């Protein structure tokens, strides 16, 4: 109804602060409305606060009321919100007590500075993924001028503005205004650092290439990365050298005193072998990051330990993989992280992978970098083929292309291919172009929208006309309704291409929502949200080559409602597998695994001292595979559940949460007693299965 939004004003709180919920209202109704909004705010089963204020608004008329609530004393709990306003409606969001948030980590991301951002902006990017999310930390990512000189200094005063290895100008006062944005909301700042990176020509800076890591025994060859412009490189150095650490724990220290970030946020280009030091010893990279990371928590505790926070990227995560059972085992850090490519592609081998995080770390937080759709040319298509085409014609004659075929010879001045488009709503839109060239180098095309130009883009050369690709994209503003989107060869443009089809990027919800279930469900979170409420893409946090609609932007607020308000039954250090014992999930009517097996109903047994949790995560429809797009799911109403229990179990109460209903309201569900042949058992009907129900059990 008219409850537009409930928030409060910080991400985080330390108990005993005061805590301000704000509700706005706005009367649709027809006429005026008279009546109260009630606040009542539960901790999992147990309702804990109640408030009332009346409320009276004219048709048409909207209003802010605010309640205020002392954060109870328990340190790391989380909290329900219900707003209730009768016939006006209801609403939800979620408070975190937690004088940590490394307990219970929501990590979004800022990568974008522009001079032109005023603080006012700032500040409403920052709030925004706070009150929508309640985003507790944020990775500044590419804030640096260099990966090995990261604040830019004219003699001892610091530049205004930098270019980053880009070229994108990076201001000062704008990553001052947002870390003060940052911090307004109690979250923490994480600044991006590389382990090991310089940039290129490095000797001026002091740097030597004696620290460094190589991939021969003489010395010759540095580990590098080649961005492929001849000027701008990394080059890769000994984690363990004493020199190297020196430097670089220095430039974090800057980082921390100068900029004031909360921590580092440690990066990595993930595994390389047959790696060598200056001297020819041959090395084992992986197993050298955790001292790095021991004595970089050191100097920074010693430092600072109110802005000594510290994680490192686990690349390519997966059970036992690459530097997986060091870092997470040994190395000093305050919460894991870890970036999954393509070694654990299945719901399970996930699940597995953070499972074992979580036993290596000591039940450490868990958050997941794993980018929703990355390999998919997700959202609405409209193929070239079927688009208004000038001085160019269509063709079949290269395999690769969807629907019909494709426009080819894309090549002279006056050739143009318009795409009539709608936007169902007003919003940013992905426009991403498929696309062929085997030119011998970079093609070109003029971007126009609604006969205004937008952007020369950039159509890479392949090495042969069968290779397609999606990488050419653009992001704009529309209005809802009719658009024209249209490429043009014009005066400059150079060599050709064929063009396969335009596609509005989309992040598909159904994937994302089954996979954010599976992941916290699993006991980990996920870094997805960003800058402008932008969910993220591609591991260049920049990348806007996908945006997110309404729809799914609603889904995410009761995600990170639930997964904020339940955190201590998802994420606490006494959660933990039930696998190990006597027990099983039984349910009527559907096919059920406890492997996340496709098109089943899957099941996930937790438990702590006082509950029996049980996630079912709906896959009926779905492969699974986690990243991939997905259809709907089967949605379910009325699903019998028998589950088995110890001997030792007595079950006081069933307790059903999901983001997916009634904004993650618990319902507390009438359940039989009973035992057979089986075992001593629970049993209750599931009123209604759409992506993913918590069921959790009080025991007596
Ligand atoms: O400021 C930022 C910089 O610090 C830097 O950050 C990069 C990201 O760092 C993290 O992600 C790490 C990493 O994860 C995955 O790789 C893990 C993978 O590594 C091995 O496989 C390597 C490689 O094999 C194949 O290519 C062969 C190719 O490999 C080397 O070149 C690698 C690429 O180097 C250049 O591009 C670098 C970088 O540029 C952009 O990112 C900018 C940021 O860089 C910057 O903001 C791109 O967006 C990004 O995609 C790209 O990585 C070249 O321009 C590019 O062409 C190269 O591919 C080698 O040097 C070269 O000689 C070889 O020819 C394979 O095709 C390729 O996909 C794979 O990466 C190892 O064997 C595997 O086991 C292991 O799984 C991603 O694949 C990789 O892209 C990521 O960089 C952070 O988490 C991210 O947020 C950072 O963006
Ligand atoms: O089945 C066959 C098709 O696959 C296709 O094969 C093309 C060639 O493939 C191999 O060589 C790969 C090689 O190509 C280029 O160098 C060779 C090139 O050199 C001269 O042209 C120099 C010219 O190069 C660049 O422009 C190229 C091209 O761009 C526009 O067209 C794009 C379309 O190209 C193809 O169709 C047009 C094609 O049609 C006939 O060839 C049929 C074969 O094509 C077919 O059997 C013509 O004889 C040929 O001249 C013409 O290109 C694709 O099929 C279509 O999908 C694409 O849209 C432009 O309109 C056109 O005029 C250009 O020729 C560069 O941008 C430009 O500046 C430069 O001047 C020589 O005159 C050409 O005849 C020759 O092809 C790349 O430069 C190089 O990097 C690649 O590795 C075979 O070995 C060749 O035998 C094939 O011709
Ligand atoms: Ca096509
Ligand atoms: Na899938």
């Amino acid at each position: 109804g008219g409850i537009e939004r409930v928030f409060t004003d910080k991400a985080r709180y330390n108990p005993g602060d005061a805590v301000s919920i704000r509700v706005q209202a706005k009367n649709g109704t027809g006429s005026s409305w008279s009546g109260a909004a009630r606040l009542e705010i539960f901790h999992l089963e147990n309702s804990v606060y109640t408030s009332s204020q009346s409320l009276s608004l004219t048709n048409g008329q909207s209003t802010t009321l605010t309640f205020t609530w002392t954060a109870p004393s328990t340190d790391f709990r989380g909290y329900f919100v219900r707003i209730d306003a009768g016939t006006l409606g209801q609403g939800a969001t979620a408070i975190d007590v937690s004088s940590d948030f490394t307990k219970y980590p929501r990590y979004g991301y800022i990568s974008e500075f522009e001079s032109g951002e005023t603080a006012l902006e700032s500040k409403a990017k920052v709030d925004q993924l706070a009150q929508d999310y309640h985003i507790n930390a944020w990775q500044f990512y590419d804030w640096m001028w260099r990966h090995d000189k990261m604040i830019k200094r004219t003699g001892g005063s610091i530049d205004s503005t930098w270019l980053d290895l880009f070229n994108r100008e990076i201001s000062w006062s704008t990553l001052q205004n947002q870390i003060d944005a940052v911090h307004d909301v109690n979250g923490k700042a994480m600044a991006y650092a590389m382990i090991y990176a310089s940039r290129e020509n490095y000797s001026p800076l002091g740097i030597s290439p004696t620290w460094g890591i190589y991939e021969d025994s003489s010395h010759t060859n540095q580990f590098d990365v080649d961005f492929g412009d001849g000027s701008t490189y990394l080059y890769m150095f000994d984690p363990q050298n004493p020199n190297w650490q020196n430097y670089i724990h220095a430039e974090y220290i800057d980082s921390i005193n100068t900029a004031g970030f909360d921590g580092i946020h440690v990066a990595q280009m993930g595994q390389r072998s047959n790696v060598y030091d200056y001297n020819g010893n041959s090395i084992d990279l992986s197993t050298r990051f955790s001292p790095f990371l021991d004595q970089a928590k050191s100097v920074l505790s010693a430092n600072n330990p109110a802005r000594d926070n510290l994680t490192y990227n686990i690349v390519d995560g997966t059970v036992n993989g690459w530097a997986v059972n060091d870092v997470s085992k040994n190395a000093d850090l305050d919460f894991l992280y870890s970036e999954i490519w393509y070694l654990s592609d299945s719901y399970n081998q996930l699940k597995n992978y953070i499972e074992q995080l979580r036993a290596n770390g000591g039940n450490k937080a868990v958050v997941l970098a794993a980018y929703m759709n990355y390999a998919d040319n997700a959202g609405t298509r409209y193929e070239a083929e079927s688009a208004s085409m000038t001085n160019v014609s269509t063709n079949t004659n290269h395999a690769g292309y969807t629907g019909s075929g494709f426009v080819d010879q894309f090549a002279s001045t006056g050739d143009k291919v318009s795409f009539a488009i709608n936007a169902p709503e007003a919003g940013d839109y992905s426009l991403v172009f498929r696309y062929g060239n085997n030119t011998g180098a970079n093609s070109t095309l003029n971007l126009y929208v609604d006969g205004n130009f937008v952007q020369k883009l950039y159509f890479f050369n392949q090495s042969s006309w069968g290779t397609w690709k999606h990488d050419a994209w653009y992001q704009v503003p529309l209005t809802q309704g009719a658009h024209t989107v249209e490429l043009r060869y014009e005066s400059g443009n150079v060599g050709a291409v064929n063009l396969d089809s335009l596609t509005l990027g989309t992040f598909d919800e159904h994937s994302v929502r089954l996979a954010d279930a599976m992941m916290s469900a699993s006991g980990a979170t996920h870094i997805e949200l960003g800058d402008d409420n932008q969910m993220l893409p591609h591991e260049y946090y920049p990348n806007r080559s996908k945006t997110m609609r309404s729809s799914l932007k609603n889904a995410m607020k009761d995600h990170y409602n639930f997964i904020t308000a339940y955190e201590n039954l998802l994420f606490d250090s006494d959660v933990v597998p039930n696998d190990t014992g006597s027990q099983f999930v039984n349910l009527t009517g559907v096919s059920a695994s406890g492997d996340g097996s496709a098109n089943t109903v899957w099941y996930i047994n937790k438990r702590t001292s006082d509950y029996n949790i049980v996630h079912l995560i709906n896959l009926l429809g779905n492969d699974n595979q986690w990243r991939n797009t997905a259809s709907q799911p089967s949605f379910q109403t009325n699903l019998p559940a028998k589950i088995y229990i110890g001997a030792d179990e007595t079950i006081s109460d069933v307790y059903l949460a999901s983001p997916d209903l009634s904004g993650g309201e618990t319902q507390e569900l009438a359940f039989t007693s009973g035992t057979d042949a089986g075992g001593k058992y629970v049993s209750f009907t599931v009123p209604e299965l759409k992506y993913w129900n918590m069921i959790y059990m009080l025991e007596h």
